[PDB]
């Protein structure tokens, strides 16, 4: 299995931006289109608000905070990848080099009823962010030495999969990930079935390959109660991936 090490040297951002995330009617595109329609599903009409919103191994992407900038006040972003860190900043910070958004953020405006337009929402998310910080959801203090206040919703997207080489090793993760939420706060995991690998171009990356009742159980055995669970069929392209659809879970830590 891929070592943690290979992240931080080999994980090309703006290749897996570019590869992933152009959103220019590719398979890449549909599984953006769903993730963005049960984001706002969760953030924006489920009302999952709060104070604080941890999101773990959020890679280069801000598409997964874009509905949930409208219901938490603070959002902070973590990735145990530091390139994959300096090129959030770089959109955060507004400077030149940054990613083009501008499509996705557009498409969650049109999703929440056109109530704001592209630069008013990406404002909304650059005040959200507060903190940008060092992750290992491997570790029981997956922010090391770094305090936070316990927050009301962790969320994390196609990083356990990538992250964990072994399904206790992932059952450990969903406890490591409890620590930082509050009592009765939420987790939202989304991530792809049955992957055993991605690609970055050239560069392959392992994937743990969970089935739908393996995540099920290690969130059960993680001690969390599940709200709702959703699995659908559509797969990245063949050259990209192996995965056998997606799942998206919200449950709540006992
Ligand atoms: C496939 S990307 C997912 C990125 C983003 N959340 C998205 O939805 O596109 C996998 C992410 O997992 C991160 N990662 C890998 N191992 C990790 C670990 N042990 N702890 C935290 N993040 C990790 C990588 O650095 C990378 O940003
Ligand atoms: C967009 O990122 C991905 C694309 C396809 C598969 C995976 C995977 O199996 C684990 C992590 O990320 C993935």
């Amino acid at each position: 299995f891929t070592s943690k090490d290979t992240y931080l040297s080999h994980f090309n951002p703006r290749d897996y931006l570019e590869k992933y995330y152009k959103f220019g009617h590719s398979a890449e595109s549909q599984i953006l289109k769903h993730l963005l329609k049960n984001l706002f599903k969760i953030f924006c009409l489920d009302g999952v608000k709060g104070d604080l919103l941890i999101d773990i191994g959020s890679g280069p992407t801000i598409y997964q905070l874009l509905s949930a900038c409208e219901s938490f006040k603070e959002i902070v972003v973590t990735d145990y990848s530091d390139q994959n860190l300096q090129e959030l900043e770089k959109w955060l910070k507004a400077a030149p080099a940054a990613f083009d958004w501008s499509p996705v953020v557009t498409y969650v405006c049109d999703l929440e009823g056109n109530r704001v337009k592209g630069p008013e929402k990406e404002e909304k998310l650059r005040q959200a962010v507060k903190q940008v910080l060092k992750c290992d959801v491997t570790q029981s203090q997956p922010l090391g030495a770094v305090p936070l206040p316990p927050a009301d919703c962790v969320l994390s997207t196609l990083c356990l999969d990538a992250a964990c080489p072994d399904l206790p090793t992932y059952c450990r993760a969903l406890r490591n990930l409890g620590s930082l939420l509050k009592p009765g706060g939420f987790l939202v995991i989304m991530d792809a079935l049955k992957s055993s690998y991605y690609m970055i171009g050239e560069q392959k990356f392992s994937s743990l390959p969970l089935g739908r009742e393996a995540v099920e159980a290690a969130v059960k055995e993680a001690g969390y109660t599940i709200e709702w669970f959703e699995v659908i069929s559509q797969s990245y392209s063949s050259t990209m991936a192996n995965n056998e659809g997606l799942f998206s879970l919200v449950a709540r830590k006992l």
